[PDB]
This record gives C-alpha cells, structure tokens and sequence, in this order.
C-alpha cells in the first residue's frame, strides 16, 4: 500500500447551555459592563484581506436601531479592486488550506466556539444588542448559543464525515477524500442573525473553502466581532475576508469571476434570483459549475384547531410573532382560529398585547422587543399599517402607533382580516404585525388548504390541537407548507442539531443548516482507488 | 444489508452464457413497438422514430415515437396527481419496489437485459454484465439501503419535546435525462429520484430504447404504480423546452453533453419566476481522461490497463482514458507492446462472435464526429496516426481503434472529448516528469477520471497531491474505467458536471428536501422571561 489513510477520530459535543441573567448574576454583570463599553462608542470596521485593514472612500456608518443618532460603527464597501485582489489572495492560500486535516479546520471553530462561550460572550451579546437592536435573551440565543452550536456541530459532522467511507475488495483499496470546492466561496449574510452570518462563512471555511463574506451592513458591529474571533482561534489569513460592499457590486463581481464556485446567501427571494440569473449568465466563463445556497424568508403560520391549548396558542403566538419585532424568517404573521375559539383567544391576546413593552434593550432588561432595524424597514411597515387602515378587509385590534423620532419604534400590531386572501396573508413585512383570520370550525379542512396554498413560501409553521388524529391529518395536509413544522409550540427558536432549520417553495434551497448534511454543499468528493496487483490481460475468458 | 452483484464468467458451458445466447436469439430479427407511457397508458405520437442496432444498422431493434408538448404536459399533470400518496408511503416500502426489480434483474431478466443492451446499444457481454446487471441491480440495491438507513439519521429530542426529520421527496416533478452509453445510468436517473419519493418524467436515450424500456416494464413488474416514472421519449430541445416551462419543475438529472447541461441551467434561470421552488441540477457532463505513466511502472498494466480504458465499448465512456502519458524511457516497450496488441484486437458483432473486443459505435452521428477527429490526425503537423484509423460504415458503424502520437501536448486532440476508440499519446523526457505532471492538471476543462501508474510511493503521494483536482475519480496503478457501486462513487468537478457523487451514501440527499418536526408534550406557559422581572 503506497497510499496509508490514517484512522479518524470522533468528537462530543452538546448544545450550548442558554444562560438565565438572574439580578445578580456573573453573566449579567459582564452584560451590563458590555453594553456600557459601547455607549457612546464607534467603531471604525476596515476591510480585511488577509492580514491587511484597507479602508476606501466609501465611508457607511451602522445605526443603533433604537436610537439611531448613535452610530455604533462607521466602516467602507470594498470596491471592485479590492474585491478582486480578495478573490486573488484568497485562491492563493486555498490549496495549503484545503490540504489541511480535516481535524485542523476543526480546531480552529472549537477554538472559537470557546471564546465565544466564555470571555467573549458578553461582547458579542451587546453588540448584538446595541447594533441590531436585540434583547438580553433574543441576543443571547443567536450570538451566544446558535453560533457556538454552528460551530461545535459542525465541526463534529465534518470531522466525522471523513469516516464515511466506501467498501474495499482485494486487490483494491478505496478512500473518499472530502476535498474542498477549487475556487472561491461568496458568503452574503443578513442583518437579523449574528450567528446566521458566522455559518454563512464559517461552514465552507471548515470545509477547506476560501470565502470572501459579505456581511450585512445593519449587523456590521457583531459580524466583525465574530470575525475577529475566528482569526484569533487560529484561522489562517486569506482563508476569509472580510469585504463588506455595495450588494450589487459585491454580486457583479463574485459573479463575473471564473474561479467563483459557490454563493451561500441568506436574504431576500428577488436577490437571490439575481445572483443566480447572474451565475447562468456566466457560465461559460466559470471553471465549474457553482453551488447555490439560500435561504429566502417566508410567511408563516400558526393554525389553531378547536381542541388547542388556548394559553399555548397566545403565548407562543405572541413569541413568534413579535420576538425581535417579528424580523425573522421564522416569525408567524398569520394566525387561524377557530370561530369557536376567537372569543377566548381575542380576549386573552388583547390583554397580553397590553403588557408587552417596547423600548431600549440596553437600559431596560424590562423590554420585551425594541425597535427595528432601519429606516428602509420602518417605511414598509408604515405602508402596511396605512394599508390595514384602508383596506375595508382589515381591522386594527390593537396597536398601530408608530415613532422614529428616537429610533425606528413600532408596537406590536394586531390585525384581523376577512378575506384568507388579502395581500397582507401572502406577502412578508418583516416587522411586529400579526394579521389573524379567524374561520369556521366545521371548514377546518378547507381552512388548511388554505393555509397551504395561500402563500408562495414553505418555511415555518405550528399547528396547536390536543386531538391526535387532527393532529395526524393536519401533519400529512401540510407536508409541504412547513420546513419547519411545529406541534404545540412556537413556529420560532429552532436550535442547531434538534430542529435543522431551512425550507422550500419560495424559502430557498433548503439546505438545512444545523442538521449533519449541510456541509455536503461545501465539498466535492474524490475518490481514490489503489490497486494492489498487477492487472494481468486486456482480454476476457469468455472470449477464448 | 447489501453487497454488489457478482459478475458472471460467462464459460462455456455456463448458465448465464447458454441464458444469454438464447436471450439473444430471441432478439435476431425483432423490431419492438416501444410506446410512450403515461400513467398505464400506451401512447403512441405521429412522430415515429427507430433505434438501430449500431454493428448491423439495417436491423431495426425498436420502433417508438417521441411525445410532443402536449402529451410531456399531460405527463407532467398525471404525475403530479400520484406523487403526495407515493411521497406518504414509508421509505421502506419504496425500496422494497426497487429490491424486488434487483432480483428480477439479476435472476430471471438478467439475460434479457443484456441481450438488449449488447443487440441495441452494441455492447460486448461482458460490457452488458457490468452494466445492465451488475451496475444497475447495485444502484438499486444500495440506494436502497442508503435511504433506508437515512430515515435513521435522526436529530436530538430533548424533554419536553421530540424531534422527528421526514425525508420528503421534491415537490414538483423531476426530469430525467439519461445517455446511450450505459443501461444502468437511465435506471439511476430515473430511479434514485423515484425511490425518494419524486415522481419523474424520463426522457431515455434513442439510442438506448430497447434496454431502457426493459428497465421500466420491470420497475412496473416489480410493484412501481402508475404515474410516477412516466417513459417519454422526446426530441431533446423539445423536451428541455418543456419541463423547464412547467412551474412545477423542481429537478433535473442529467447525463450527457456539457452544451446541453449548460443549455437546460440557462433554461431554468430564464424561468426562476415561474417555478413553486427552485429546482436542482444535477449533471453529469464526461471528461478528457488521462493514463499518467512513471518511468518506475508496471509495463505490462499500463498497456492492458490503457488498452481496455480507451477502446472498451469503443471509448464511449466518460471515464475512457484518451491522453497517455509516457516517459521517454518507456516509450519503446510501450509503443511496441501497444501496437502489437492493437493488431490482436478483434473487432465485430458481440452477439454473433464473442471473441470480439469492441464493436461499432453508436450511431451515425458518433461515426460522422469520430471520423472528423480521424481526419484531424491525419491532418495536424503534431499529430501522428500510429496504428488504426480505418472506419466502415457500410454494415454497422465500425470504427478501428486508432492510437496517435502527439508532439504537442496542447494540441485540440488533447482536449477535446472524442467518445470513440481514439487514444492520443504524448511522450515526455523523464527529466520532465514535475513538468508534465501540471500539463496533466492544467490542459484542459475536464475533472473526471485519472490514473497514475508508478512503483515509487514517493511518485504516488506527490502525484496524487497534484492531480487532487483533476479527477474525481483518481486511480493508482489501475485503469480510468469500471466505478463499482458502492466502492467507487462516480463523478468529478470542473467541466464534468456538478459532482453529486451516484454510487455514493449521499447522493440521495439532492432529491430529498427535508422537514423537521418539533412537538412538544407541556404547555407552553408565560411569553415574558425570567430576567425580565
């Protein structure tokens, strides 16, 4: 045997322990501490290619949501040059990166994760806050527990993906080799997670990939916080570059180079077309075929049967619905209840509503979600409350105030609607407003087709129902209405290695991050046949 | 549990090889009126088509027809209508259809399916074995398995709650879209998707009709209900045109031309704003593969080893070897013992004489494109027709293996992907060997197939580090040719496709969309947190 393939390992990990904040408590002092090293702060974010801090003239500056006269980080947009010398420099270090053990790549997310888990924990948690307007607990499980988990649970698939290996008969021996993908990885992330942005580039980086990331401009401050973690734990220069820039710009560039081999995007549907309209444009110039990944929003459901919990259906709708002022891809914006059962829930769901405060994150622990993200997002959910306000199908039931004059301030809103098919049950506002339609209890079938076919997107989505075969049924209708299917809890919070995230239709490609097969997207496979013995003839026996 | 089908002898005196010589006379003389079907339905279009048996073309081994848009669009509706309950059924009971098929193919049908393979597409028997029986019935088999075992990759449930992932199928439809070349391919194509859950329009290879239409009235023997393999033979670009105007695409499995793959990609991307979900790719689209030689190799492996890759079924493989490359040094045995061999090769009609190595290519237009490469060789100032060459057209469409000498190592012929008996040599100072090695790398679009042949363990590690890429099927002192199932995944990145690995544990996924399911068994309580208070 001229080739030896040594053993492979395995690895433990468990989901990282949510904390609880308790007055009093290290966690929460450290918190505290975080968020007063950051009032009255601004970072000042370079580009970084390799080891290099590059800054251009196309000076931005990110805006502390709930109070949007602090600029938490002024940063640049790579232009196409430096893009282009990233992509160069990037290239350059991804066969050395690539020919790294598995195990290697491994460690340096390990590393990470630790960092994050411990002393950087209250760091990442208050720039999440001040940065992207989170709260204690909204901060604490994307910063803290989802990346740390993306990063163990990753870590631990790949490095027990090696194992994963073909049969041998004599005179032959056959071994997969997990190559990273030749070329370049653009990773595009979004404001509403600091974790998702971490995974973006994170994932194809364990994989032996070079990746030049993109990080959202509204999550600029924590995104490079996550960045300059990685390259403390060991990540090598060149192997990410941290290139914030103009989306357009950013896409026309990846887009028109031919070493470019994958996209992992999470973001809007219309973008994500154009990237990949933009990569089918270009095929001709590309070395292969590039890998798409994205994951698109969606607009989700809450379907309550007669037989609910009605104290499960109002608190864990309003979770899902407002959490984070309901920006997330996950978050329910339709509610269907029962006539039977409106009564009681109307009631119970305008009393709670009452209660909920909104407010600053970082002076009042109080606050149960803050402001949203930016002035683009609190334009669209003003025209969509003008829009309930007009529509004689839709009736405000509570809340509708709006104010921007400290920072982009919107109550949780709920809405009623008579008519299943109004605009405002198909399209996503990506803010705090719930519209419910509530239907008759003998039409429950009817109602969830409805719910199936209303909307063009297949992302999340909870049925509440103490009966088992409604359960069963409601199960089967709704197969594909739901990537993430919910029974008797919040269509929201999935945890990385117990609900693998993602959905079809609109939603995107699927691809399941925080489940063991994502990061199969991020390697093309080579297999490795020795063979032992000479081959003897070229002729058969049977031709004799 | 399963393991790969056993290749038969073929003795004589044999079962297998008095089954197949009774198989095959049961096809002398015999046109087949192949229909298109949709759901049970036996279609015929005025669009009459024939397939050929390519080494005696006057035969007419099939008569079919190719469906039109509408009769593709019906298809497309009536399968629509079958998938959700053949989605619902548990993966077991699925691959409990493509187990059954396995058996029928290995047992009973084994003789048919090579026959029709070896009468229709031109294969010899032991290129029909490996194919038709062999690969297929272990692509059954061991997807079987692989999807089995994949309902038990489950996630973490911690109280109170309970995580369940449901491998669904696609929503939509997928398109398959399989090659003349192999028997096996189509049934995978076809047959991976279905076995998840998809239903599937399958487009099978004019050329292929006979075998392919074997394969699919033995799914349905085998219990695979109506409507979710729809057989429709079509005009290509129709076809394309087609299932990538229906909103309800969501896949793609091809194999075949890079051209094509391009084309059909292009076509979905026009079409983005139509489609429920974004449909997935898959393509497999050839290669130019090498045979790298070291001063240090086996002689004698290198020449049966190259001798088989590039002339086995007239080099129509995307995996036949078809640059060589050979020291200075070794160049004298290599040379001597490849044309002394080549002059032994016999070539003829596989079901008539079994002593005959390879017969005529596959149609044609495989023989019109075949003899321009000819023309090529003998043209080019750097190239150099050694041994080979003669062509025949008359009866079937009988090429000789040809073996050229090239002084350029660049030149269009090391490049480009002939898909005949045609193999190029390039001989290199030993000196040079580093030299060359990036030549291998860096000459052309393709990441398929390679093999080095050496002794040296220091060659081999060095070679291999530097070829990581430039095969993704990668051989050490064995031919470019022969993936098992299950013991060498197929496939490679560059021009070569998209890599999804068929034969492999994970090529199942691209035709699952998964859906987890979180229930949780207590009351959910208050919406505000501890620390808030």
């Amino acid at each position: 045997h001229m080739l030896r393939w040594k053993h492979t390992s395995s690895l433990k990990v468990a989901n990282e322990p949510i904390l609880a904040f308790s007055q009093g408590s290290p966690e929460r002092d450290a918190l505290q501490k975080a968020l007063k090293d950051l009032k009255g702060q601004t970072e000042a974010i370079p580009c970084v290619v390799g080891d290099e801090e590059v800054w251009t003239s196309d000076i931005q500056y990110q805006l502390s949501p709930f109070n949007h006269a602090h600029k938490v980080a002024k940063f640049c947009y790579a232009d196409k040059a430096l893009l282009n010398r990233a992509i160069d420099a990037a290239l350059a270090a991804r066969k050395e990166w690539d020919l790294k053990p598995m195990a290697d790549r491994a460690q340096v997310f390990l590393k990470a994760a630790d960092m994050l888990s411990g002393p950087r924990r209250a760091e990442v948690l208050a720039k999440t806050m001040v940065g992207q307007g989170k709260t204690v607990i909204q901060a604490e499980i994307d910063a803290a527990a989802e990346l740390i988990d993306f990063f163990r649970f990753n870590a631990k698939f790949a490095v027990e993906l090696e194992g994963e290996q073909p049969i041998s008969v004599p005179p032959s021996t056959n071994h997969t080799v997990y190559r990273g993908l030749e070329g370049f990885v653009a990773a595009i992330s979004p404001f509403n997670f600091t974790a998702i942005g971490g995974n973006l580039a994170g994932a194809p980086a364990l994989m032996g990939n070079v990746v030049l990331w993109k990080p959202s401009d509204t999550a600029m401050l924590a995104s490079y916080a996550v960045y300059r973690i990685l390259r403390e734990a060991g990540l090598p220069p060149n192997i990410i570059q941290f290139v914030p820039a103009d989306g357009p710009t950013f896409g026309d560039t990846v887009t028109s180079s031919e070493h470019l081999c994958g996209i992992n995007f999470t973001g809007s549907v219309p973008t994500f077309k154009h990237l990949w309209r933009q990569v089918a444009q270009n095929l001709d110039r590309f070395r292969t075929f590039p890998r798409l990944a994205g994951e698109c929003g969606g607009k989700n459901f809450h379907f309550v049967h007669s037989s609910a919990d009605v104290d499960s259906v109002v608190s864990g709708t309003l979770r899902s619905a407002f959490e984070y002022g309901g920006q997330k891809c996950s978050a329910c914006s339709r509610l269907y209840v029962p006539k039977s059962l409106w009564p009681q829930i109307k009631g119970r769901l305008l009393e709670e509503h009452s209660r909920i405060k909104v407010g600053d994150p970082a002076e009042d622990f109080g606050t149960f979600f803050s402001a949203v993200i930016d002035a683009k997002a609190f334009a669209r959910i003003k025209k969509w409350l003008e829009h309930a306000r007009s529509s004689p199908s839709l009736s405000i039931l509570a809340g509708g105030q709006c104010n921007e004059s400290v920072g982009y301030y919107v109550e949780p809103c709920i809405i009623e609607s008579k008519d299943p098919q109004e605009p405002i049950m198909k399209e996503e506002i990506f803010g705090p407003v719930l519209t419910v339609y509530v239907y008759p209890d003998d039409k429950y079938r009817e109602t969830l087709k409805l719910v199936d076919s209303t909307t063009s997107y297949g992302l999340t989505g909870a049925v509440f129902a103490q009966d088992k075969a409604i359960v069963q049924e409601a199960t089967r209708m709704l197969r594909n209405a739901a990537g993430n299917f919910y029974i008797n809890d919040k269509s929201t919070g999935s945890v990385v290695g117990q609900q693998p995230f993602g959905g079809a239709r609109a939603s995107g490609t699927n691809d399941k991050p925080g489940g063991p097969h994502y990061i199969l997207r991020w390697t093309s496979p080579q297999v490795i046949k020795e063979t032992h013995k000479p081959l003897g003839d070229w002729r058969y026996s049977y031709m004799q």
